[PDB]
DNA sequence: GTTTTCGCATTTATCGTGAAACGCTTTCGCGTTTTTCGTGCGCCGCTTCATCTGATGTGTTGTTGACG
DNA sequence: CGTCAACAACACA
DNA sequence: GAAGCGGCGCACGAAAAACGCGAAAGCGTTTCACGATAAATGCGAAAAC
């Protein structure tokens, strides 16, 4: 078996390849004076003579060779101690915890002391432990399980999120750090919407694809991407909103469901607001430096703007030259889309929880945060006319004085109905009386 | 009686054989050689301490209140 | 007095 | 303002592949003997001219 032979070859150094190499013409040359039938001497004397080396060593090594073939020739030139200890110290480096090599190496040695166990050298220890595994050290901290045809623009579009670093202060009031989802085009890379908010929830995502297909319309053939590898809560209309189902209006516009830091948060303008990632940041100076919802959204839209139109992107679609804008221009007018009709954009207006429908056929709404406070109370003939206990009502915050769509509890449209600080200070009374307490516990 | 051929003897030559000697190449044998491989320690440079740590959304269950 | 329904908390992803 | 852990480079020593000197055995071609046989030459005698 020559694999033994030329894994021997193979794993030699260059400088014992050179030798091997420098080698080889003696040997074959020193056969042909041979077969010539030469005598031996005159044959090595003129090798030895022409190359420098021993005829001795020559003969020997031609003689060493003979046995092998003549292709291989040149393949042919070319801890004992105590395993408790050594599982004592695995076992102590494997902990997540993970001391320090030469400090967890004395405390083996004063427990070799106590059981008499004979250790190997640190340098050999520690050469095994690079010798065991990839995978041991992740067994410790348990890391690496948790790393491990032709695209139309418009065709396919990927949502994602970011949480803001900057202190902006709200519509409401409050100082609040805002939460922004995005809707961007996958092959082009232009971001074609966005709606920002107090926090994340379904409403944002929704809402900014309304923006989308509204602007830019639906595809024939559409494919939206949200990789998780429901929001809702009370009452911003004074009435909740909403437990759904998101899902179904999507696969409805026809979608196939699929599972800036620069620009926004580090823009001169919110120097106060953002505190950069500062591991220590004075909070006594913030509640001042927070910046106006006006000025960051505007900030934010021209951050947009600016990344979309920012030209030297290197991708494919611009090869280093155009920007987003320009290639997203240039592909999308090589696409076919469709104009949403009023419908669909009025079924997506937004779901209230649900409510209940008296006899004759009436439901109640108390309308009131954001919206002047009003109990708006709607009606309808069909509400009393057929089986209903509760309605889920559909509705758009400027048409609540007017219009809402009525459904039913698993989604079916009933008919529409004709419409014939509160909470806050509980909150606020509720933080006081926690305050007060927390301090006169701690003390 | 003179010459020539014919029969017998001794000496030398050579073969066929068998065990044998030399000379070439091939190996292995042992003393002294050469490289590679581990074990081992010491030094240098980088980095933290001079003050550091936990959540959210939705579903289900339990308890309590209201209603029959 | 008994049962049912809803609200609130805790645990789980 | 201070110190420790990690990582890398240099040296020692020892075992395992090695090297140069040999040397003997394997082995082929050659060796010598030894001896025996023929055959080639030696001599003489008898027949021949």
């Amino acid at each position: 078996d020559r694999e033994a032979l030329w894994s021997k070859w193979d794993n030699a150094s260059d400088s014992q390849r050179r030798l091997a190499e420098k080698w080889l013409p003696a040997v074959q040359a020193a056969d042909e004076m041979l077969n010539q039938g030469i005598s031996t001497k005159t044959a090595f004397a003129t090798v030895a003579g022409h190359y420098q080396v021993s005829a001795s060593t020559l003969r020997d090594k031609y003689y060493q060779v003979q046995k092998f073939a003549k292709p291989d020739w040149a393949a042919a030139l070319v801890s004992e101690f105590d395993e408790d200890a050594w599982q004592f110290l695995i076992a102590d480096y494997l902990r997540p915890e993970k001391p320090a090599f030469r400090k967890c190496y004395e405390r083996l040695e004063l427990a070799a002391r106590e059981h008499g166990w004979s250790i190997p050298s640190r340098a050999t220890a520690f050469r095994r432990i690079q010798q065991l595994d990839e995978a041991m050290v992740v067994a410790c901290r348990e890391g690496e399980h948790a790393l491990m045809e032709h695209l139309d623009a418009m065709q396919w579009i990927n949502g994602d999120g970011y949480l803001h670093n900057v202190f902006v202060r709200w519509f409401n009031g409050d100082v609040i750090r805002p939460k922004t989802w995005f809707w961007q085009d996958v092959k082009t890379r232009k971001i074609l919407g966005w709606r920002c908010d107090v926090s994340e929830n379904i409403d944002s995502i929704r809402l900014s694809f309304m923006d989308v297909v509204t602007r830019y319309g639906i595809p024939e053939d559409f494919h939206i991407t949200i990789d998780n590898t429901t929001g809702g809560a009370p009452n911003r209309y004074r009435f909740k909103v909403k437990e759904d189902d998101p899902k179904g209006l999507f696969l409805l516009m026809g979608a196939k469901m699929h599972w800036l830091e620069e620009y926004v948060d580090k823009h001169p303008a919110l120097a106060g607001a953002y505190t950069g990632p500062n591991p220590q940041a004075k909070p006594d100076n913030y509640g001042d430096r927070a910046v106006d919802a006006e000025l960051f959204l505007k900030t934010l839209a021209e951050g947009v703007a600016m990344f979309n139109a920012r030209t030297g992107r290197e991708t494919e679609m611009c090869g280093g030259k155009l920007s987003f804008d320009d290639v997203f221009e240039r592909e999308y007018a090589r696409t076919i889309v469709r104009k949403p009709t009023e419908e669909q954009k009025r079924m997506l207006l937004l779901p209230a929880e649900a409510v209940n429908v008296s006899r004759k056929g009436e439901f109640t709404l108390k309308v009131g945060g954001s919206l002047k406070g009003a109990k708006n109370v709607y009606y309808n003939l069909a509400l009393m006319l057929a089986g209903v206990k509760k309605v889920v009502v559909r509705f758009d915050p400027q048409q609540l004085h007017s219009t809402v769509y009525c459904y039913t509890l698993d989604g079916r449209f009933i008919c529409e109905a004709e419409c014939l600080r509160e909470y806050r200070r509980r909150q606020k009374q509720l933080k006081s009386a926690t305050k007060a307490a927390i301090k006169a516990q701690k003390q």
